[PDB]
Parts: structure tokens; sequence; C-alpha cells
């Protein structure tokens, strides 16, 4: 299989391809053509021009309707999309069918809907001559949106950015992860078949540094760069767009805590932390790699979680009650296994996991690791502080409400946090004191697409979601009429 | 006069001092103690700590009441602030009495009011178990706000940032321009006398590079850097804070155009462009340095603007009928004059000005220049494309509406634009097509502080004003409760 | 037996039937079963019970999807709705295809979308004990919405109420005009086939006083009454529901002015006033029956309008080039001719029309009248102050801006006004001074469904449209949590 | 003491006067002049004219400043307002000093602030000709606001209506309860002294039927009637303004429940129900006259409440530790006692109270009753369904959560509800299911002035507070410009 770039309405190859690997079994699944600096410039110029074409002339309602057709296009090829994400990543067919693909569709539907309903402001004012003035605001396309997306939730995170971008009338140059190029390529076909004017959506394959990612980033023709990924990659990008003073939107992961209070529903919290630690094999930026549990229930909690964790099925995406697939890649497994060892060096008790499963088949050539639970490390340990991005969590006891708040907040990251308690006063009091963008109480990763989404400190900059996306992906202009 | 730093509730000197010069006559007004890296550190640390003190326990209404007291205090020392601003900058006293100090009061009052009125959002959602969930959002203090302000509208631009910062419950470390430190130092006194808690507001004096400005910018204890200034400085600051992924808010350079259509009120437009080109001696980021005038009225408009410009009184701040003061400094005058000769070299006709007035008194040791009008340059001339930030404009004819829209927009800047026309459709049709953040029709620099303010391209990123400031100077947190 | 009621998911007949007449030729179209008190009761109880059924259990997303299905259902039977509308009202077939039916569908689509986008508010407050409290608001179904609709834009106005009613989770009992029950009956079928649960949407036919309308009005089981129609009927309805303190929403009569300034595009204004006076044979609450023209263009405006008026083709709905159909009924024709005679007795000059066309075919049995223009009446003439609701306007000269504002405003009505001018300041300066709910400048009846729609004085109470409808059709509840 | 009307800038007497009685001891406090129909007409006409005077030329900022001046003037006479409120009604001095007078002040300041911050909307749209259109809304004064207020919270409720009315630039004709005329008369003094232009604020005294109140409602010159009070009185008013189609805003009766769940903080719940039943001697529309307590804690709850209720000090407004003053009047006491008798007749157990205290001093000539608790009545007893408006509650056990929801909602009223529970889920799950406008969890009558305030069913129509008042007291107008 070969995955081409999509530039100015044409699928094109490059002067260099690269392997896309299935991490279930290490087998090559396709050659991906790597866009070069020339092709990137070509994509940007084409997106700039397309702003002055038919796309630019579309009414908000026709634009929305076309976006709903992009979404219809995905629905009609649903299983081809499921297959595509599964292949690239190893994610369980069930996850892909219920989480990834439906959310990608909902992204386009939600922001199309918003594009139609959203409105702006009127401000009246008095003036010395007694005639007054009117200020009104409008939202306009920001211009060319640069999109650089990660491998963990490929289509979901790709469309999270492309959808509001197009809904706001922008054009897009989008660079998916080298590891997960398939679903995006399919989207490009959907765009094309749906009659999205050429130059409106441009797909470019490649890597970061000295490759398509960097080139997009250094290109003066774009108006914004929105990115989800590694915090130091965010910092790099920010420096790159600085001379052009481009608008930036970053969601940059973290080291999230779950907190379980003594008055929690223990069984729900055990199940809740299982999901928050090991979903997508712990390759979500929202996952809890840190857990704090009240001393009075620490041992019981750890016990039940170990039990539930060892019940998880690690195998083929289509395997029966499968719960976990592999890591994205071998490189990523090597980093994760590297932390596995560091955890021991650091004094950790390994409650469960700590290595890789054994298959004695093709999967042994994959990139699987085991769900892991550590105990007994210091709050200052590297394993408790640095983001691992694997199916791992360290559990630690706490005694006081203010103590644990202080411990959750003592981090250079602050994306999300999950809190377990049945007490009303407690839930609201504690929630407002956690220094993150996103709190969940008695649940995790529940997403209403209208809400502001993002992080504090190293975990990001700006917010996306609902009107926050409508604002970020638009020029806000103020028009003042003297009367 | 001696201008001290204000750090953790105390006025402090530093090891080194620099001179504050009166641009009217080149005389020394005061010595200004330069904060060093260690003092910058103390200010940041005090500000972090102040967030955990009494300031952090104030209700929103009590916080607002204290902010109104700050504003009362400025009011009570109104003429001192006027004299301070005038001393530093040479601005006409009547401008300081009607624009500068009044706006600085209004900034505090408006954001104190928004602090009390502003609310957040509630989103209900359905879930699988049929019980649903609530998402609600809150605004919290972002933390410590780094403010770095320019010399052109010292107290106005300073308080424009400090007012919302405080209103949103942050603490502040603020560095006013080395050219214009007096009114900020006075403001510190008002802060102290109003009983603002120690560490909440901190004033550090100095320069940019290798000085208080850069130290502030590099300090990891800050949560945000808000800046109005040269766009190249903005880029530098963006790079400096990138490793911390600090929130940023930039209002930067302009090369703003005024457009005068055939159906304009010609006298009103002449008076209008007079003000937009030469207000504050052209030292406003909003000034018009490019002027496009319909062919059929070009010659008359140019003749009218020449006469009106030659009528401008350039002189002392309290001189009868004075319209224009000097430039901020000799250094800035060197730059302006350099453009003045470059314009000749690029082939400009000098309709008026082009040099420095001769007073034959102490003002000759000052930093005055003449209001200056050019004609005859191409749209590619450096003098038509680069920000001068002096009392200057180039005037060029046009024939067609779409033609002029494209010429205005053909720029790496995009801050503001003023349009002159008596035609209803024209005002609205043209304004929405200008690629800037701010348009005025039949007026200029009319400000409603609730409006979103800011630029596109090199002219900035982000918006401030009204709820845009309430969002930028706050952590926006989403709290999701499973029911 | 032709047009049945639709109660609790079944079409049902009644004890008495009445005739539906085609106003093109006076011929009987259908027999309509008049709901009696018992049946009105049955409808309300069933709507009451439906709230406690699966309709009550839908998530906002599923409820929206269902509403979109109702729209799809109307779309699938587009031509049948056209024929139904045309039959009852005599409206030109092209108007039905481009205005009436498309707007009915748009009504459902818009409010379905808003149901999904709309959110509510979060207010934080401090409390004596220093722990604070939260207030959040929610929208819930108000309950059973009683809908009483008029005959002039039958399906458009019917669905303008039903769409938001259903979108906010209410159930409905709706009574269409005795003159135009067909398209509403067809909607009931669409609702049945779409699977809308029984009790959710109920259709009852009949008259006002001593009939289905009155009884709906007097039933204590409804939660609100929303009504479009005559003013005196609004008053009657307001009194009827008073003992129950039911929520009310009224758009009533108007005696709307168009104002034409000397700087208007004269050709566009003539065409504009031709449409605002004669569209739907002048049977729209937004029609202009008063017209004020600046003296310098009066004679020419009048001559222009007369010519264009006499071009209008009055005839069959499917007649080649037809512009105007008949009036709704013979009884309405008699009212309109009563004013046509009064205008003469009051001294009017009849510029054109003033009687009934003679067709020498079945149309002479229908209810046609001529498009009429009067001149020469005083501002206090009855024909100039009372709503006629036919295809007529009086044209009067004016001289001064403040004069014409006062004359427009001197009315017990205040629904809408149209202003023609090319001057920017004038447009905004004058529009804000007109005492109505709706102003159009250089156009007429341009409708954005997000906008607040309603009148002042006798022309109504409350606003509908956008969030105004989402508010009126919902219980707004504040919930305050002590922390 | 003499209490005059204030009409068109002048205090005036009337042909007839009536007595204002102190309910503590039954003594004459003052003579009140009853406005006749001629004088009401004079007030409304002056109010209409005032809209065209200087009041109408004030900028929003200036109008706001003047309203803050009104508030200052009350603050400067703080204790005279305390004395006036206490004299009229017998309320405890501490309640007047902490709730009543401070709220009146906060009313004016809140709405003054909102006047300055509030803005409106901008809606862009496409058109067939491709040029587009824009819609913008504005808020303007509605006109003359009729205000009719009750005696239970005289200045709080009076200024709750007058503040937003003025803040929205309206003029006012206001009629306080004949039982509590004093504070409103002092406010007329403050208005005069503050320079409020003549006709802007008019104070008329008297009764309802055949007196000033009725005449107000019948006057065609008013634009709206806002009213708080008895439900049947709301109905009578709604009918009276029906012919004019005036805007109406009603907060009316309630028979509010408190619900104590088994997981409640039992002592906090007992204190909270004590306050919600007996504050202001049970004379708040928001008081809980029905109480439901889970079976498992019912006996302990009732014992506890008995004890705390018998601790209450009933007596003089400035008496040491006084909890309750008298009822407003002997007539009102007659009503409440007849309900005391009915409760016994209906089978109630009198847990405490049930009569009148014996003072053996001048308070025996006052209108006091005992705080009263009943038990053992059915949900259909008159004393459980009808509003008594005195210091009483009936307590009933429940078993099931859905059961108690149904029981609370089984009412023709629906003003407020208070729920006691420490459980997170329960607070949010149950609160959204209560059919009222206002829910409190673990508190009572905690008021954020920005929130929507009102009732459902017989308990009112519409909402006030925050933007809801800003909309009700304004013409909302949509202005549509074709471009
Ligand atoms: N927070 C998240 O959701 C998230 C997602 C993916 C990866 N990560 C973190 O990052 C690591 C893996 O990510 P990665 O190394 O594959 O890439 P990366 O996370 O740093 O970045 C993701 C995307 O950015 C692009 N990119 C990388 N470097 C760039 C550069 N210098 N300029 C422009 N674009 C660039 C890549 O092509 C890729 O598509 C993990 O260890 C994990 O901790 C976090
Ligand atoms: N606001 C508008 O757009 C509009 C629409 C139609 C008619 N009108 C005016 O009304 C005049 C008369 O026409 P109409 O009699 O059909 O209008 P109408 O307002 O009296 O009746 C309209 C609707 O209300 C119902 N109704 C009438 N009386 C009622 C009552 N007492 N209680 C409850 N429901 C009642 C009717 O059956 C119908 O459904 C027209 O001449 C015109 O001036 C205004
Ligand atoms: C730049 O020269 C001026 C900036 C002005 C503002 O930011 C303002 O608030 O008016
Ligand atoms: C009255 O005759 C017209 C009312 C029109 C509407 O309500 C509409 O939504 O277009
Ligand atoms: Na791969
Ligand atoms: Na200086
Ligand atoms: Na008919
Ligand atoms: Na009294």
């Amino acid at each position: 299989s070969q995955l081409l770039n999509y530039i100015d309405g044409n699928f094109v190859t490059s002067a260099s391809s690269f392997a896309n690997i299935n991490p279930v079994n290490g087998k090559l699944i396709s050659d991906v053509f790597e866009a070069d600096a020339k092709q990137v410039n070509e994509a940007v110029v084409a997106a700039q021009n397309a702003l002055k074409g038919p796309w630019g002339k579309l009414s908000v309602q026709d634009r929305a309707a076309l976006i709903h057709k992009i979404a219809d296009g995905i629905q009609a090829r649903f299983e081809e999309f499921v297959a595509a994400e599964v292949a690239d990543t190893g994610r369980p067919v069930h996850q892909a069918r219920t989480l990834d693909i439906p959310r990608a569709i909902a992204n386009f539907r939600t922001f199309a809907d918003l594009a139609k309903t959203s409105h702006t402001d009127l401000f009246e004012m008095s003036t010395s001559d007694g005639s007054g003035a009117l200020n009104y605001t409008v939202r306009k396309p920001l211009g060319v949106i640069g999109v650089i997306s990660p491998w963990n939730l490929p289509l979901l995170l790709f469309t999270w950015k492309v959808a509001p971008a197009l809904a706001c009338g922008n054009t897009v140059v989008a660079k998916p992860s080298e590891e997960s190029p398939s679903s995006a390529t399919l989207l490009a076909e959907v765009m094309h078949d749906a009659g999205v004017p050429p130059g409106v959506f441009n797909l470019i394959h490649g890597f970061g540094k000295d490759s398509a990612g960097e080139f997009l980033t250094q290109h003066p023709g774009i108006s914004a760069l929105t990115f989800t990924g590694e915090s130091k990659t965010g910092s790099t990008i920010m420096k790159a767009v600085a001379d052009g003073v481009k608008e930036v939107s970053f969601a940059l992961g973290g080291k999230n805590a779950a907190v379980v209070f003594a008055d929690a529903d223990l069984d729900a919290a055990i199940e809740g932390v299982l999901r928050s630690s090991f979903t997508n094999s712990g390759q979500v930026c929202l996952c809890s790699e840190r857990v704090y549990v009240h001393r009075s229930i620490f041992d019981e909690f750890v016990s039940g979680l170990k039990v539930e964790a060892e019940r998880l099925v690690v195998g083929y995406p289509d395997q029966d009650g499968v719960n976990m697939g592999p890591l994205i890649s071998h490189g990523h497994r090597d980093k994760v296994l590297s932390y596995y060892r560091l955890a021991v060096d650091e004094g950790a008790t390994v409650v469960t996991g700590g290595g890789v499963p054994k298959f004695n088949d093709e999967r042994d050539q994959g990139a699987y690791v085991q769900p892991t639970i550590w105990t007994g490390l210091s709050d200052k340990a590297r394993c408790v502080t640095e983001e691992i991005f694997g199916p791992v969590c360290h559990i630690s006891p706490f005694d006081d409400e203010d103590e644990v708040i202080n411990r959750v907040n003592d981090s250079n990251y602050g994306l999300a946090c999950a809190i377990w308690t049945t007490n009303l006063s407690r839930a609201h009091r504690v929630s407002r004191q956690i220094h993150v963008g996103l709190v969940w109480v008695n649940t995790w990763y529940l997403r209403d697409l209208r809400t502001p989404f993002g992080g504090v400190k190293l975990s990001g900059l700006g917010r996306e979601g609902g009107r926050f996306s409508m604002d970020f992906y638009s020029d806000i202009a103020n028009i003042c009429i003297k009367i």
C-alpha cells in the first residue's frame, strides 16, 4: 500500500518514501511519500490561493453543508476507516469503532453546526459631539491553518483541528504523524470525492526536524500553527513561528493525577483508574500516570487494581475480549521499557507488569508491553514526574485534603486530573483548586465538544473547543462606525 | 528626582542607575535605579507568594473595590500624573489631561467592573448509563503576570495591562520603558497608599536585553508575558518564553492606512488624517503612515492636508495652542530622520516637513521633528512599507475600490485602518475586507474598552479588551461532574 | 371527511365539520373536523403524559436528530405541501416553493441545531464562611406549549412555533387557522411517519371563540400560549390565561411605515416598497401600509410605483408570471373593501386599484382585490392608522428627518419599519430612533432566524428567534450549591 | 410623620390620607397621602416627558454614575433607612442592617454596573445577490415602567425593580405597599437630593383596587408592569394590562418545600429549615412551608427542630437576640391565625406554637404569632397546599427519592426549593428534577444578583436578575442593513 500527499486537489508522490509499520507484528503495511520543502511551499501557496476561490465565496450555510458531507463521506466508509486506524496503531477494533471513528465524524458535525449558529458582538458608545458610535465585531477566516498532529489518536486528533479550521472558512495544510498516516490519507479521498475545492485541504506526509513538519512551521504563508504533542516539540514550534508572529494553539500532554478519597465508591474508582491508566495502552495525554489514594483504603485499592489489571487481554485488535493492543512503535517501546527499568533503579515495588508479554508468534515481533503498576516511589522520583506515555501508573497514599492538592499541583505539567469522592462539598472545593485545564469527578475522559479544552504550565497554551476554537481559527475584527 | 523599584511592599534602590531625559530640552529629570537579575527574582518570588496571601482570599467584589480605590488614588493625584507623563515624554499637557491620565483611570474602573459582572458557562450532556454529566467552567488567576510596556503612551498602556491582570486576581511584575518610568513609579505609590498587599504589584525599572526586561522574560515563575511594542521585540520575547510555554499576548507594529473615497466628507477626512498621522507626534501604533485617496480628490486633499499640517504648533507641552511635542528621545529621532532622508533617496516629493524645526532656544537640544507628508513613492518603497513611528504619512491616489483594498492589505502588518466615506454600503462592504484587527469609519482612535483589540500578521497575536482580557489573564478551567 | 385532528398518535374525526374554501374560485376543498372541549382536553392530557414518556427520555442529540427527521419528512413530500398551501390560500405556486415551504423546513433545522449548541451559565460567589457557592442555570422543557397560528403564512408561522417548542423538549397542542388547516394536517402525517411518540405533537382544528382556540387558551394543563395574529385577539388570549399565570409570547398587528429619503436609490426603493406593500397580497404583518417619501422625489416615486403596481399579474397560482393571488377569504375581502370605500370617503386620491379585478371566469367567485395606492390623506385618517391587511399603501410626503421619525412613531402599533437611504450616518442614526422591534435598511423582510423578532406597544409582547425562543420555550432554573 | 407622593420633581399631598401602623405595638407612625386617578395620570405623563428631557440625553456611563450617586445617598442615610424599614414592619434591626438596606444599595450598584458592561449582538448573513447583510441588536428604554411592590421586603423588592428600570434608561411610576410606605418615600428624597431629573422617578401611595395601584395598571401611558406579590393579584394585573398588551414580569406566591435526605448533615439541615421557615416571621415568598424528611431521621429531625424553634426570641426589633418580630399587620395576623385553626381542624399535631405569645406589655397590642410546626397532615390538606405566609411549616416523612420529587412538584406553585444532602450525585440529580425556578442545596435564600430569578406555574412568569432584567426593562430592537 502507498500513501501519497494531497496537494491542490491532486494526489502526488515524492522523491523519497518511508515505511509505515504495523506494531502488532512489525510487518510493513505501506510506503509513505515524504513531502519536501518544495512540496510544502506548494501546499501553502495552493491553500492561500484557494481562499480567493469558490471556497471563499461560500455562504456560511453552504460551507457547513459541505462539511456535513465530509462527515457523511466518513460514515459511508466507516469500516475502511476503522481498518485504517487499527492497522497503523494496533488499537482494538472495538475502541476504533466506538471511540476513534465516531469522534472524528462528530468533530466535523459539531463545528459545522457551530459555524451556522455562532454570532458576534455589538457595542454602542457615546461621543463628545453627541452622535455616538457603533462597534461591531466579525469572525473571518484566519487564513492558512498549519496542522501538526500526533500518533496516539490519529483521526480523532487530526479532525479535532481540521474540522474547526474549515468550519471557520480557513484553508488547511495538515501534517499527520509519520507513525499513523493512513486515516488522514483516506480523509483526503473523502475531501476529494465530496468536492472540496482544490487547495482547501492539503495533506503532507513526513517527519518533524529537517522534514515536512519543520518546513510547514517555518513557512511564512501560514497564519496559525495548531499542535498536539510533546511539550518540548511545542516549545520548538513556538520558536519557529516567532519571527512571523503566527497564532499558536498547543495541547502538550503532562503527568496527570487521579485522586481517590476515602469516601469514594471504591469499585467505581478502581474501574475508573484502570481506564484512565491503561486505555489505548496508556498512550493518551489525559491518562493518569500518578495516583493518590487515601491511606485508609490504599492497600485494598491497590489489590483490586492489580486484580483488574491482570484481567486485561493483551493481543490482536480483533482478538476476543481484547483490552489492550501494543505501543505505537519499537522506538516508543524502548523509551517505555527504559522507564520500566528506571522505576526499579529508583526503588519501586512492581505490583504488576514491568516487562513485555510472550506470544511465541508474529506479535513477539510487535511492540507490546504489559500494564504496569508501581508503588513506593518518592514524589521526586523521575518516574513520578516525567511523562512516560505507556500503560503505567504509580500509586501513592495521602492523608490530608490540602496535602494531596499540593502534591497533585507540584508539577511542571497541568493538563488533567480525575477525582473520586461521593461528597458534594468536597468535589467542588477540591476541583477548583487543581492547577490544570481539565478536571473530571467520578469519571474520566468524558468529552462535551463545546467545552474549553487545554492545559496550564508546560501542558499547553490556549484553549480549543466550542467558541474557543471558533475564536482561535478566526480573525476577530472590530469595526467602529462614527455616526 | 529619583525613581525607585517597588518590590514586595517596599521601595528599593539598586546598585546601578540611569538617567531619564526630558525630550523637550535634553535635560536630566531623574535617576532611575535599574533592577538586576536578583531583584527581578525577588519581585517574581514575592508575587508568587502574594497569591497565597490576603490578596488571594479577597472576594471578587472586595478585589474590585480595592481596584476602584487604586483608580481613586490616581484621580486624587491627577495633576502629578499629568506632570510626570509630560516630563518624560514632552507630550502636550492637554493631551495628558484628556487622553492619557483619564484612560489610565478608566482602565482600572472598567476591569474592576468586568471582574464583578463576568461569569462562565454550564454545559449539560447525556451519558451511556442515562444519568448524564455537567461541565462547568471557571476563571481563575493565571498566576504571576509579566508586563513589559512601551514609552509612547506610558501610563495608558501600562495600566491597560495591569488593570485586567489585577482584576482577574493575578499578581504582577511590571517593567515600564526606560524612557518613561515616572508615572509608573507614581502608580506604585498609589498602590502602596491604597493598601494593596505586598507582592501583588511589583515595579522593576530597566532596559530590555541584558537587563530587567530580559530577566523578567526568562523567569520560570511567571505564567504569562503581555507586551505592546516593536514586532521584532515581540518575536524575541516569544522565543524567550517558549521553553516554559508561557501564555503570551502581543500588540505590535503597524503600517496602517487611511483610505479616502470620492464620497467622503473631504474636510472631515482632511482633519481626520491630520489627527491619525500626527497625534502624539506620530508615535502611536495606530497612526496612519499610508494614505490612499481617490484620484478625483487627491490634489485637493493633499493641498488641504499640507495647509493644515503647516498650521500645527510644534512646541512646549504647555505652550498656547500646542499640537505636537518632540519625539521620545534623540535615539528615536536619529531613526526617524534616517527614514526622512531615505524617502528623498527613494524619490519622494516632500510636500511638507522633512527635517527638524529650528527654535533658537533650549528646545534645539531636544528631540523635535517636523510633521512630514510624502507623495510620489511606489508601494514597494521601504518608506511605504516599514514602520517609522514618527509624524509622517505618504499619500497615493487610487481609482477602484477592490484595487485599494488589495493595496491596503499588501503588507506584513495588519493592525488598524481608517476609512472615509458617507456611503452606507461602502462603509460595511469595505471594512470587512480590510485585513486588520481594527477598522474605524469616519473617525480614528475612538476606543470602547469592551471591544476586542489587537492585530493580524506581524501586528500581534491574541486579543485584549473586555472579555478577551478576562480570558487571557485567567486560567480557564473545565470541571466535569459525572452524575 | 378530509382533514382530521391528530391526538395522542391517532387521527380522529369530530362531532361537527366545517368547510375549507379555495379563495381562487370559492370552491370547497375539504371538510375539517372541529375539535370540541373534550377533545381539546384529551390533547392536553396526552401532551402532559408524553413528557413522562420516551420523549422525555431523549438526549438533546437524539431529540435534535428526530427534529431533523421531521424536516427531512417535509422535504420528501415537498410538492404535496406546496399544493396544500396553495389550495388553502391561493398563494402563487412560486412563492410557496421559494418562501413558504422552504422556511418551514428551515425552522425545524435551525432550532434542532440550536438545541444542540445552546448552553447556560455559571456564576461563582463568596459566602460569609469563606467557602463560597456556585450558581448554575439549566434549560428544561416548560411543559405543554399551546400554539395558535394565523392563516397568512400557514406552515411558515405554524412551524416557527412548533420547531422551537419541540426542540426545547416540550410537547405541543397546536390549532391552525380555520382558513388554512391543510399543511398542518400534512405535518401531522410527517410526524406520525417520523416516529414522533404519541402525545408529543397534537393537532386540533376549529375556530377561536367558543371553539378549539378558546378552549386551548382556557385549559390549565398548558404551560404557555404562543400566538401570532390580530392585536385584540392577543388581549383576549392574555386575559384568558391570566388566572393560570401562563407564559405568553405575542406578535400582533402592525401599521408599518416605509421611509424613503432623497438620497435613496430611487429604483431600488420603488421595487422595495412594491414588495413590502403587495407581497402575499399585502397579507403579512410586516407589510408597509404607510409610506413616507421626501418631497423632492415624491411625485416621481409615486409615478414609478403606480407603473410597477399596474404591471402586477393578479391571477391563478400556476398562471404564467403571476405576482399576486387572492385574499384569504370573502369575509376578509369585505373588510378590505370596507377600507377601500372608507379611504375614498376620507378624501383619498386613488392613484391605482381601489376595487376588485373583473376576470370573467371562476376567479370572480374567489376573493381577489386590486393592489391599491392612496395619496392625500391626513396622518389621522383611519385608513392611515388602522391595520387593513390588504394589498394597499398610502403615500405621504415629508420634509425633515425628525418630522418623519415622529410621524412613523405616532402609532399604537410598532412592529416593523423599512428605511431607504444611501447615507451611512443617516441609516444608523434614524434606525435607532424608530419605535419598533424590527428595522430594515434598503431591503424588506430579510430574516435571520437567530435574531430577536417581535414588536412594541400593540404589536406584541416578548421576543422569539434564536436564544429568545430557546428561553421562551424553556423553564429557566437556577441551582445554587453551598460549598 | 407625613408621607407624600413625589410627582414630577415635587412632593405633594392628596385629598385622602391613611394610617401607617407600627405592628410591634399598634401605634400610629404616620399619615400617608393616597394618590387619586388624576395624580397617577400626572405621574405617568411626567414620566413620559422625562424620557425626552436630559435624562434621555445622558450617556450610559453618566446614567450609571448618577445611579451610583443614588446608592451613595442611601448609604449616607443608612440608619434612617434602617429605622424607617423597622418602624413600618417590625423586622429585627439586625436583619434590616444586614439584609434589607444593604441589598437595596447593592441593587442600584449592580444594575448600574450592568448598564455599563452590557452589550448586544451582531449576526452576519448571506443574500442571493452575494452582497450580504448584517443584523445588529440594541437595547433601548422600554418607556415608563410601572412598579407595584409588596410589604414583606419593602426597600429590597422596591429597589429590585426600580434599579434595573433606571439603569436601562426608563422612567418610573412606583407604588409601594400601603403597609410599608416609609423607605420608598425616603428614596424619593434621595433621588431629589441626588439631582435625578423631574419625572424620571415618581412615587405614588395608596392601595390596589380602586386606588393608585389599579389606576397605574390601567393607564395606557405605561409600557410595562413589574409586580411582586400574591398570585391572584398577578392575575388581576395581567388582565388589566391586556388591552394595552403591556410587558409583564411577575414573581408571585409559593408553597415551597424543603427536602432533607438521610445523608444530610442533620444539624445543618435543622438550622437551615429553621431559617427557611421562620426568617422575617415566615413572611418571605421563598420560605419553606412544606418540609419532607426521610423516614429514617424524621423523628430525630422533628425533635431537633422543635427545640431550636422554641429557643427563638420573639419580640422587639432591637431586643437582645431577637429572632422574630411581629407579622406586618393585625389583618395579616387574622389570616394566619385562621390558618392555625384550620390546621387543628384538619387533624394536625401541633409540635410547637400554634398561637400568640403573651408579653404583658405593649407588644400585646402588636401583631405577633408564634413560630409553628405541624405534623401528620396529608399532602392534600389545605394547610399543606395553600400559602399561609407566616412562620409555619408542616413536616412529613418520605421513603423514596422519586417519590419525594413527585410530592414536591405536586403543586400549583413552583417558586423555590431547598434540598439537604451531602451526596454529590444526589444534589445535581435531584435539583434538576424540581419544578421551580430556584433551588438551594445545603443553604437557603443565598442570592447572586446576576442569576435568573423567578417562578413557574402560579408562582410567576418571566425572569429577572442579571441580563434577564436588562432585557425585560429594555426594548430589544433588531436592525437589518442590506449591504
Ligand atoms: N500529549 C500528547 O498527546 C502526545 C502525543 C504524541 C506524543 N507525545 C509525546 O511525545 C513523544 C512521541 O512523539 P514524537 O517523537 O513522535 O513527535 P512529537 O510528539 O514531538 O510530535 C508529534 C508531531 O509533531 C511533528 N514534529 C515533531 N518534531 C517537529 C519539529 N521539530 N517541527 C515541526 N514538527 C514536528 C511530528 O511529525 C509529529 O507528527 C512521546 O514520548 C510522548 O511523551 C505526547
Ligand atoms: N399578526 C399577523 O401576522 C396577522 C395574521 C392574520 C391576521 N391578522 C389580523 O387579524 C385580522 C382578522 O383575521 P383573523 O380573525 O383570522 O385573526 P385572529 O388573530 O383573530 O385569529 C388568528 C388565530 O387565532 C384564533 N383565534 C381567534 N380568536 C380567538 C380567541 N378568542 N381565542 C383563542 N383563539 C382565537 C383563530 O382561530 C386563528 O387560529 C386580520 O384582518 C388581520 O388584520 C394579523
Ligand atoms: C498603540 O500604540 C496603542 C495602543 C492602545 C491600546 O492598546 C488601547 O487600549 O487603546
Ligand atoms: C407576520 O406576518 C410575519 C411574521 C414572520 C415571522 O414570524 C418569521 O419568522 O418570518
Ligand atoms: Na505505524
Ligand atoms: Na525620556
Ligand atoms: Na381556505
Ligand atoms: Na405599617
